[PDB]
């Protein structure tokens, strides 16, 4: 049993150091987050630096996620301290620096009197202190408005503007900087805030062209009404997405953000794309071991959503309980799938689906592996659009995902469901399926008898589409020979040579392995769940007894007699002929 | 459209008066929940007095459920003021009074000692400061143990046992005085605190049968884990279900809470009895007009679950903004349900429902209200059953009971999508089919046209099983004759003699109405979307055009030229013959 | 479209010319009978010759089908003539050569006495005269029985005798001389007459086994009650079946045979085994050109009925118009079959199926090739075990089974849906996948963009189990670069370079193909169903209009505008980025 949905964790001076992160990694953290709001590269670096010190002293696959710090409207100084605003005030917004004082202030978007509506709302201290646009003299250029949820207004707070579409078109200065940094560090994951547009998203796509670093990944952070509103262009430019809960509820109502943090999620579900839910999950861990009734259930939901992944801001960066806020994400993640109604999302995601190539060997492969109950679904990968796609069908049987590159494999440290293994790159189908069929061995997810379901796309050396299936059996092939009827069994191993030896070790459900069979065995037989002969052929006794009880017979089986012991689990398989190690319920 | 999920308000000080009370009403209080832990007899007298006072102002059904104190495990005084013990001190429990120190305290449960554990866990001030249970001089009679987390400890705390089944058999003397009140009151349910077993709701039924007080609903509160194991004896004897998460996060690790309500309410939605969601609902609106993110969503997904109710308690009790609380909580319902998945609920609750004819029935109405997107479900009911069963599907439809007591409609004030009236009781089958037809028109939810499914048991003067149901057009008869074809069509009538008012007056759409048609008016004709006509027989010229032009046709309508005008919206009835008022899509 | 039902004709005086072979053959005749109740093994030799040279004359594949003549309790001489016996006389049978007379007749199985029973009935004249056994002399051993259904009786008739289960062991003299002669002569099929249990099929198997022969099928014909009663161990022994309606009317009520030969059809299908429906086909066809509505209903109801094969005996044997019968037989079969419900069946054969590896590819492939509408299903096969397989859950598209065996080509002659094709024996899975695309391409029913579904079971060398699965687009990749999007179109090419061409030659629809766009290109680019362009990165004009307008863009593609030319129907894969000669409506 595995965790399926990914723990992402924000890096600080509680989880810096390498010990710290060895511990996070060994609790489950998938990625790390790195927040360019705060610090230098100098910090990053060193941090980065540490991630991977950290990944070595474990074997593990962590990802790194630089979330930036994006645009924002601000506000200036308050005249050496902090202004006031009453239930009223005559608080007027000067497109222009200027002290503020009880009666004018400033932003850091001259736009926004070219945007802002009459009676529109405008927040400060994000969210805290509101207005309400009264009159705008588009002249003097200055948004009048009155003093609304009054307070304390410091230095420099959030101006958020709730209703209108601001525009900062191109990246910061400090983004781009940033972003060139994550690059020459080789980050895995780039998360985008305040992405209000599939432009947002193209610029830092552009970007990354410029600087052949396309590998990396784009997630759109959705933290207002534009992007919530874009969220279908958003999602069809960006390669996965984040819900930002405390974000939103700045901008939209809270009674309406669950039924939004829901449908974004749904959306990315049905994309294939990753989705990561954010802010507002643990927060209470930072000061206790244990979160609490209401943290729990807000998590185990946004699993039941559909999240790929659950993320950790200040419970890891900053925190008293690091390493124990990533033991709860684990352990609420393992609770909460237990509860998955795996045929039902099957079903959903066929339906709502794109009639594909892809799409149709991923629901075979899905519902094959539903089916037959399969121990794993295996998928080498070039650069794993063949796991993803699966994972999207959020299938119960692991996803073992085989890469040929250490990026491709955190690229994938995000996705749901899937865990990644690396081997050499592979060119021939038959080579794709061993190394499929060795990575299911070495995960330690399968035993004899089990199977598994090895899907990707041929050429195979190439990435693409999936277009190819096989169900694949664990087990070794002990021997062969002539097989009878179309059924198959296991049970333990009777060697039994003579009718006495069949009559006093023969027990119920038992393989019979004998040189042949006689009517002196009948007694013995009629306990066997299957018969195995060196002799006879096709109308032998035990051939011809097999037909009329219904038990595989297998015939003709070289040293049968001596190659099987006493005890030994195996299967028989009637139809096809052949015995296997362990015992293997379906073939 | 209406809310589905009903609202459950703690009356208080904050919500006590009438005009206060007036206001939870308006913004759709359907029960009023009057909590005896706290206060006397005379002051609920008065509460209550004023809820039905409130519930006159208005024309609003609004039931009284009692919440009684019930059993508890408490400790005595800590020495003048309170204790400290640290993160170990030897805290020692004396089943015996004694005055409490940082070594030795008191429970109010003497039978503790036998039935704790070694290394068990023991909760005191609601689950602050717990303990370990070290040695058990079960000699001396005192249970020795080490403080864990710490605190401070006050006199007459909470004791909590978590692992251990207590036994407190009957009811207190004080929930059995607040019983009787109840009744001589005459409330309509109680919510009975921490329900362990079967027996505890035995008991309250036991003494409601004793003064012929069976009317009253019993709402079996869970809020340990004795209570979650045993859930299933327990609905099958209670007739409701409160959860109440607070409680339970106390003896249950919040890890483990979220799957535990969603169990519950499953499990109560399965036996079609009403469940209620209790506890850190909107509490930040004691303070604040609107709620958290993590509460609206804390809420919605209470809903998702299956929650008949969810409960509000000191954010009307004593909060600042109760009627706020009320209408919040109205509008986290309202939004939430429009995200129902109706086909989907019905699906699983026909599945792992229980063959009988009441289910069939509903099943069946369920589906049809659904197939015809019906304007209502009608439920004539005599005692409630039919109401309760239907609502279990939990329809898209709106469910309309009518009852023939008061009461009644009070015990169905907590049912998810249950509205009720009141009529004159009936006894033939006609009758409770018109008492049906007739609440849904006064309901204000069908317009001429419209379809509702009435649904109730025969008898039908007696309570039972529900085993009929009929499907009912609202709309009045226009007028008959014989119809031809088996189609049906509305439109705007066009009334037209002749053939240049048929050319002038016909549009696209349109129902011709006219003596006769002929050759000349096949233009006209080739635009109707159905014929009336006053004259002809089956094989007229309106007739054979209806066939081969494939729209309805309906001959014989004695003064049809007088009686419908221009510009009258009428359906037409090709298969039975007849005109009816309004646009009925489906007949 | 091809014809699924195969067709069986019995070889004789008016089809025994390899010009008339040379017609059957081209008419359709898929596999040639041989009745070797009649003729010597020198006319057999002659006549398997000419099938095989007729064979080589036309590129036709047609299995050679061996019918036993099989055992039979017959009668003897009736005094030099006949003899008479009316609704009465004393007819005695004597289980000794006696000369037969009204009152003592004589049998070749004095094992008759020891199996019949009193008021038992005997059948002599293939049924025509009927007794009732009265009295059993079993000393003097003489059955005593009273004509029933009297009429003329020659010498030697067939005596059925239904009720009893009729024994005799072992294979004729006669039937044992015909199969070896048959596995000489190198034949495909062997069916057996009158197998009652599965004894009789083993004994077949063991001669076969014994003389290695074992690659010839076993057809086992159902023509008395005991092989009904038997049915299941029969097929379960046999690798086929025939259904005999003319003998088992001689033995079973006509009111009873046409469920039986639903029921023996359906055992047969849910086996995936191969049925001929035989007898009673097209009899007036011997002496008509065209047959009987009755005719074309029973023959029309047997496919519905889920016959694999449908059989010709005298109208192709001795009659006037063996080409035509075997015409108007493939003409029945195309129509009937355009009225086949595969879904359904796809349905049915999934439910009732065995949960196997085979199984779960069959149904996966079954429903894929439905879901995308494939050209075809192709089944590398090395012993013919995956197409029979697939051929089982009655697909709609064509099966192609390609061997390297031209004797397991003529195995699948006579299964539903196949048709067979040779190459050389590959084992690498990259060569049996080329392979099965070269056959596709070959077999005539393909274009470019169609799809075809590879499935057979790896190793691939080896016969086995069907364990893999492929979905392979039949175009050639014209070109790839960076795929923009998710979607893909088709359409006519439109070489555009500059703005003016864009506007001259773009058409509604269109794929424009250019170096890069740029907003005077827009009113085109609103035209086309996608977008080409030889220039440009991820965030071109070209690429942003296409996230924008939702259509398909494929960036970087070197010398587009020259290589694609105007009118080229081609197809643009945004996702995966290339180009596809033809429309390909799925990728």
């Amino acid at each position: 049993m595995k965790r399926k949905t990914k723990i992402v964790s924000t890096i600080g001076p509680a989880s810096e150091s390498v010990d710290k992160l060895v511990q996070l990694m060994e609790a489950g953290m998938n990625v790390a987050r790195l927040n360019f709001s705060h610090g230098d590269h100098e910090e990053h670096g060193r941090r980065i630096a540490n991630i991977r010190e950290a990944a070595k002293r474990t074997g593990r696959t962590v990802a790194i996620l630089l979330d930036t710090k994006g645009p924002e409207i601000r506000t200036h100084n308050m005249e050496n301290g902090a202004i006031e605003l009453k239930e009223g005030s005559k608080l007027v917004i000067s497109m222009s620096e200027v002290l503020g004082t009880p009666e004018k202030i400033s932003v850091t978007y001259p736009s926004l009197i070219d945007d802002v509506s009459v009676g529109a709302k405008i927040l400060l201290d994000d969210g805290l202190i509101s207005l309400e646009v009264n009159a705008v003299d588009k002249q003097a250029g200055e948004i009048v408005t009155t003093v609304l949820n009054g307070g304390v207004l410091k230095n420099k707070k959030g101006v958020n503007v709730p209703g209108v579409k601001v525009n900062l078109p191109g990246i910061t200065e400090k983004d781009r900087a940033d972003i060139l940094f994550g690059i020459r560090q080789g980050i895995d994951f780039i998360a985008a805030s305040f992405v209000r547009r599939a432009s947002d998203v193209l610029e830092i796509r552009e970007l990354l062209e410029a600087h052949d670093a396309l590998h990396i990944q784009i997630i759109a952070k959705i933290e207002n009404e534009e992007g919530v509103a874009n969220i279908d262009e958003i999602l069809e430019a960006a390669d996965g997405l984040m819900v930002a809960r405390g974000d939103l509820g700045v901008e939209i109502p809270a009674e309406e953000v669950p039924l939004i943090q829901k449908l974004l999620i749904k959306k990315s579900n049905m994309l294939g794309k990753p989705v990561i839910t954010a802010t507002q999950m643990l927060d209470s861990m930072q000061r206790n071991p244990r979160p609490t009734r209401a943290e729990a259930s807000d998590v185990a939901n946004a699993i039941f959503d559909g999240t790929d992944a659950v993320m950790l801001s200040g419970e890891t960066a900053a925190g008293q309980y690091p390493v124990e806020a990533v033991k709860t994400m684990h352990q609420i993640a393992l609770r909460t799938e237990q509860a998955l109604e795996h045929r039902d999302i099957l079903s959903q995601r066929t339906k709502e689906s794109q009639t594909t190539i892809t799409d149709a060997i991923g629901q075979s492969v899905a519902h094959t592996a539903l089916n037959l109950d399969v121990a794993a679904i295996v998928t080498p990968t070039v650069s794993g659009k063949t796991p993803q796609m699966v994972a999207k069908y959020r299938p119960k049987a692991p996803i073992i995902a085989v890469t040929s590159n250490e990026a491709v494999s955190r690229r994938l440290a995000l996705v749901w469901g899937v865990y990644t293994k690396e081997a050499p790159h592979v060119n021939t189908t038959d080579e794709m399926l061993d190394v499929a069929v060795d990575a299911a061995v070495r995960s330690g997810l399968v035993k004899h008898g089990d199977l598994v379901v090895i899907t990707a796309g041929v050429p195979v050396g190439e990435t693409g589409s999936t277009n190819l299936m096989k169900v694949h059996v664990i087990s070794d092939l002990l021997a062969k020979g002539q097989g009878i009827g179309r059924k198959s069994a296991f049970g333990k191993a009777v060697v039994a040579k003579t009718a006495e030896e069949a009559r006093q070790k023969m027990v119920d459900g038992g393989i019979l392995v004998t040189v042949s069979t006689d009517a002196d065995m009948m007694p013995a037989i009629e306990k066997a769940a299957a018969i195995i002969t060196e002799e006879g052929g096709l109308t032998s006794h035990a051939a011809v007894v097999g037909l009329s009880l219904g038990i595989p017979v297998i015939v003709g089986v070289e040293n049968a007699t001596t190659l099987f012991k006493d005890g030994q689990e195996i299967t028989v398989d009637g139809g096809f002929g052949a015995v296997y190690r362990g015992h293997a319920s379906v073939l």
